[PDB]
Formats: C-alpha cells, structure tokens, sequence
C-alpha cells in the first residue's frame, strides 16, 4: 500500500501543467515513420548494405578537393531563383543531392545527419574532422594529405558529432539535428526526407501575395525561401509533399495532380522546412545556407 | 577538432541493429495524437474540470461499498455476451463506464490510467491505496478525538484496475482542492493503433496487414476465447464492405462493453456488443484485410 502527496495546484491548473507540457515524443520522429521506415528497411538490407559501399565518399588530394569544393560552392552563389520543370531540367544527379539521404533516425528516436568515408588504408590517428562555419573537414595523413569537405546544414548539432570506423573501414560521422520539423516529417526511400503540410486555422507563415519563388531574410538576417502556391483546393494534407534536393525544392501533390520545382543559390536545410496548405493557398517556407 | 574512433563492428552489422532497436517512441502516445489531444483540452479546459468535480468518487463506509463492488461484479459476470443496438441498449450510464476515459498521456509521454476521487475531509496521511489482485483500493480513516486512539469507521472505494496498468508505478497525489488523483502508466498498450478522442475515449484503428496475426475462426459475431490457462479474451469477426479503409474504422470499449463504427465519403455502420467481464481496452488489436476485421481483446475480472 502508499499514501498519497498533497500537491499546491488546484485541478484545473494541475491539468493545465499537462496540457502546455512538452513531451517527450514532440522530439522525436513520429512513430508512425519510424515504424515503415524499419518495416522497409530491412526487406532492402542486403542491398542497401551493397549500395552504400558503393556510394561511400571517398578521400582525395586535399588541397585541390577543396578547390573544387569552394568553386562549386561559389558557383552555386551564381544561380539565380527561378522555377522549372521537375521532369525536364536538373534531372542530371548535382553535386549537393546526397543531402537528401543524409538524414535518418538514431537509436535516441531523433533525426541524425550522417555521412559516410571510406577510409580503408587509413587509421583513425591519422584522421581529423573538422567543423568550421557550414562545411564538414575530413583530412586524412599517411604522401601528402588527401580528404573530403561537404555542407554541413546549420541545423545539426555540432556539440554533439560523433566518429566512428568500422570494422570494414567505413567512417561514420553523425549527430543529431536540433529542432527538426517533427510533426511533419516523412521518410520515404525515394524523396529521402519530405515534409507535409499542415491544415491550420491561424497560418503561422506569413502570406504575401506573392504568388512563386521569393527568397526572404529570417528574423536574424539569415535567408529562406518562401513559396506561394495556388493548388486545387481537393488536395488535402496527406495528398502533398514538399522536398528538397541539395538547392532545389520540389512539390508534388495527388490525388488531380501537380508537380512544381524550384532552384535557388543556397543550400535548403530540409529537416526545418514548413508548409502550411489552407484555402487553395499553400505556402512552405525553408532556412537557406552557404 | 575531432578524433575518431575505432569499432567492434562492421557497417551492415551497425545498421540490422538500428533496424531492430526498440525505439523509444514505440513506447509513447503517437506525437499526432499528444498534439491534438493538448489542442482540443485547453480549448476546453473549463468544461472538462467542471464535469470532472461533478463525476468525482466518493468514499463510502468501507464494509458495505466493498460488498456493493462484489455485489456489482456478481452480477455483471451473469450477462450473456451478445450484440445489442448501440443507439438504443445499454444507453443508460453505467457502473464501469468510466473506464473509456480513465486513459490519458502522462508527462513521460507514456499512456496512464488515471482515476479521480473526491477526498475533502482527509489529510494525505489518512489515505491508503493498494493493489489487490484486479482492483484498486482507496481506504480513509481518521481518529475521532485528539488524545484519544479510537477511529471512525473506514471509508473507501473500490475500482477495476485493468492488468495491463503496471502495479509497481503507481502514484497518487491530493490536489489543493481536494482531488486524489490516483495514475499509474499502462504496460504495452497497442501504441501504434491509439486514437483518442473525447467522445470514444481510447479507441482503437484496425491495420491492414499482409501478414494476419489474429486468427480467423470463420464465424461472424463475438466469441469469448478462453485459454489453457484460464485467460479469457473477446474475438470479434465482421465482414465489412470492401469501400472501408482501415481509417474509416475505430473500435473501442466502455466497461464490458465493445463498440465498433465505420463510416466513409456515402457508407457506415455501427455495432456494439456486451460481455461478462471487463475489456483491457489499451491491449485491443484489429485488423481489416479484404472484407474480414477481426478484434480481440484481454477479458477481466
């Protein structure tokens, strides 16, 4: 038998205390995902397995890696937002689409970034990783050093980055991405990571009759991209998802169907990605980075 | 600048591992329903506390309550399950039905049980609460005079405590205003399926499944399935017209009582049934593949 504990609220207010909590499932990706995500996976083990050997990133002469790296990145800079056909331009795999299957859940049940180096030949004395501003650096040091430098989303934690080398040579790196857009995440094998959009009552996303691409600047003088679409008001939530692919975002709704894309200079942080669908009117926006 | 460091296993092995972890959120409320379960009950705050002062337990001479819920419990074992009209049996409020809204999120994030009791009069040291078996016991006492050891006759109240609620975590506060709130979260309930909802309470949406996991007896209508062991539980068959997806369908439980509602674009129906014991709602499972859903549920006394 127990006794009980004399609180200090009153009901109400003790419920109240319930209902504005935060619990724990709001950080973290919904079961739901999780669940088909595992289903599917392992049907594909095998090949997935085969797949990513065979698409490791690999190490090369340091120095002009990065070049090429910088270039791109500053190339990139040069594009100028523009809407396009999804089926016809870009169809040639970029540079920065592996983002778009950096992203997958952890043991913890939040969403990771992970990457993966093949550094077979190498040990892990010889390797250093490096964080700087929004590129990951990984250098390796037998003659002369040979390495790989990509997008690190600002989004991803970088006090909690991890490294590991397995035992068949592969370097892992991952850490969790803090504050992803939960509620609305979709892993799916293709898209990688697409988010849905929310049927709200009080748009959170501030409309601006501006119906296409705009490009704004968040409330810290980053940018974002913000997107109004008209679309048939017989596409429900469930009926549309939006995803990015290194610097591009794609729409796509069925129920009727739609197909929409966009380019912009900068890298689109998809895990932070929103989009509110109300009245005909669905408008995403996503943090943008260089 | 970090460094890194070696691992005991290969990749594939790292990977089959994180494919079959137990995540921790397959052990939460799914966050959809945790977000429109808070929207909806602060939009109704006022309301809901006010319903629940006026259903608040009482304590009654303990002796005579205690053979009240036998009593009850008696003859409840006497009823001989059966369907019934959902619109027109059983529409009277009943001993049990309190049940269909004793579940709800705790700030774990898990499903709990909770029970409410109205406790003015008595300090916390007065109160007792003990787990006996299927059923929950709340004993009050307090002396008659100061410098005296005699007692006033015991008060209490007896409840069904389903077995899936887990014994060991139970706990009990008394509010500022007077509330013993006895909660204790639920051993794996079926997660994944949840829906809830202030009209149903704890419902239940079938799967569909290639794989059927609950057997098919071939026989419309409910069936009280007893094992070697002497556990009992309720299996449900009903054919359903094909136009019902698994969403368009939600079972749930009110005491000993079962519900079933489908409804889809225009086709619905609605079916209900009663049964001797009392259902361990959390714990049901449904699956609708191709016509055939099937439900069963753990039976208890």
């Amino acid at each position: 038998s127990i006794f009980p504990t004399r609180d200090s609220r009153d009901l109400s207010s003790r419920r109240r205390s319930l209902i504005d909590w935060e619990f724990p499932q709001m950080a973290l990706v919904p079961l739901d995902q999780v669940f088909d995500w595992a289903e599917r996976s392992r049907q594909s083990l095998h090949d997935d397995i085969v797949n990513m050997h065979r698409n490791l990133f690999s190490l090369e002469p340091f120095t002009a890696m990065d070049n090429a790296f910088e270039s791109v990145m500053k190339e990139m800079s040069a594009i100028q937002p523009r809407e396009f056909h999804p089926e016809l331009e870009y169809t040639q795999p970029g540079e920065l689409d592996f983002l778009k299957d950096a992203y997958e859940v952890g043991k913890d049940g939040r969403l990771h970034f992970k990457v993966y180096f093949n550094v077979k030949n190498f040990k892990a004395e010889e390797i250093t990783i490096k964080a700087d501003k929004n590129k990951l650096v990984v250098r390796a040091q037998k003659s002369e050093s040979v390495g790989r430098s990509i997008p690190l989303p600002p989004s991803v934690d970088r006090n909690h980055i991890q490294a590991t080398i397995t035992t068949d040579d592969v370097l892992v790196i991952e850490a969790p991405v803090n504050e992803p857009n939960y509620k609305a995440i979709k892993l799916s094998p293709e898209k990688g990571l697409a988010i849905q959009p929310s049927e709200v009552q009080e748009r959170q996303l501030a409309v601006k009759n501006k119906e296409g691409l705009e490009i704004v600047t968040a409330e810290d003088g980053s940018k974002k991209i913000h997107l109004e679409l008209k679309v048939d008001p017989h596409f429900a939530p469930k009926d549309v998802k939006v995803w990015a692919k290194g610097n591009k975002v794609y729409v796509h709704g069925v129920t009727r169907e739609f197909y929409k894309a966009f380019v912009t200079p900068e890298v689109v942080d998809a895990s932070k990605t929103q989009a509110e669908i109300v009245d005909g009117l669905m408008v995403v926006e996503a943090p943008l980075f260089k």
